[PDB]
């Protein structure tokens, strides 16, 4: 059983933030990306040191270097390290691509730049999908326009 | 002599329902396929990952047939069988939904999910009746507002 | 700040009235918990037995040091796992005792609801966001801010 | 695409909550900080104890030391407490840092005190960056001002 078609519901929806390419914006962009690259690299280096040390502890369990209980733990360590490395190595990949993408941008171009939680009203006949598709255009922090 | 009449703003879920349409199926199939694909990659990774451990352990022994090595292998085997059984289950569930989707008659109303909403409440309202609003959507367009 | 009003997120304490409809609901959940727990404790032992048997199937020596060891381990786990389940039983039973002791038309805690509100300067933040409602069979009876 | 001129949108926005350093605030920080430290040190003693117990328990469980099973589980416990200990000691060093700051702060100074979720309306021309920069200042429960 139904309610009135007069019924107006308020739902939650994302808003897309697009940025106008300005010089101020490009710096901020690159500086962020760059720190991400660097932070990743640094973690990868720490992961490898952490890996080696933990392996050295486990070895000090058996006088026998061929002991199977030990050897399996090591394999697990390394399997854990490898898969973790592999993951960071992929974040870094994305960041580098973003870096090139950013650097290769011209002034007054318009770029995606994340989402904001928003809300809005819907009623019978409304298009729910188009409601989820509002974007705003920012230029150096100022709302240039609303897009639908 | 006063009587408080404050209205409060609540968060409630709206239930979403979809109309079975060609588009809906097409997009549901995909969603489900993505889940299948995901479970298939996870299943491979588990095995190769487990195989590698078996290999490593055997290699660092100079005798793979040692009663102690065969014990470890027995574990990796049991521990992988345990994780695999669980992943196989998920794939069955997904393939199970795949069937149901294909089975659904065109124009049927089915469950979709939830949207976060927010209504108002004051004394004498049925709080339960306010968490029970539902909407029916056909290819993106809202058809009605039920309970 | 020139008369600015902000809208912020605040929780709402949701109290419930004691109806015989609430007790009935509340008990059935307690009971399900209880029976579920005991059905686990029977399963715990049932399983432990069989595990211990399979272990013993290993060596011909009943007093074998590794058989001895593994058995000890198993039993120490059953010990600990049981501790938890029996602890939850006491919880549930204590709650059960409370649910039965409670007199009709009494107010009990029941969890939170996300809300929002308004704040301006000179406002006391805690007093602006520490409200509660009182519900009896789905119907809001009171609101105490 | 060009949304009907006067369009107003609602978005989620974080509010910074600051506190005025008052006598009755300090006697609240102090008490709460202390219970965190006392309850961190207490968690540590039970950690060491509980580990010890389990070590002796997996000792009388088996026959002799140098046992291949026994080393893997003991060394596993040793590294288990080592980790928990670090994570507890970090919280301590933290709480002790805050305590040091609480005490070494003069009356009527302003201090960060966490975050609240709010919402506001945004329009073409608004400064979005600034919308997010909002802060409130609290003196013993009461709002002293809205900032930025």
């Amino acid at each position: 059983n139904a309610m009135s078609d007069g019924t107006i519901l308020t739902i939650k929806r994302p808003i897309t933030v697009r940025a106008v390419v300005t010089p101020t914006w490009k710096e901020e962009a690159e500086r962020e990306i760059s720190n991400g690259i660097a932070n990743a690299d640094q973690q990868l280096a720490q992961l490898e040191q952490e890996g080696q040390t933990v392996v050295d502890q486990v070895r000090r369990q058996s006088a026998n270097p061929l002991d199977p209980r030990v050897q399996e733990q090591v394999a697990n360590i390394q399997q854990q390290v490898a898969g973790k490395r592999s993951e960071l190595e992929e974040q870094k990949r994305n960041l580098l691509q973003q870096q090139a993408q950013v650097r290769e941008l011209e002034m007054d171009q318009i770029v995606e730049q994340g989402q904001l939680e928003s809300s809005c009203e819907i009623k019978v006949g409304d298009n729910l999908v188009e409601k989820m598709q509002v974007a705003i255009v920012v230029r150096d922090g100022v709302i240039q326009s609303i897009e639908e």
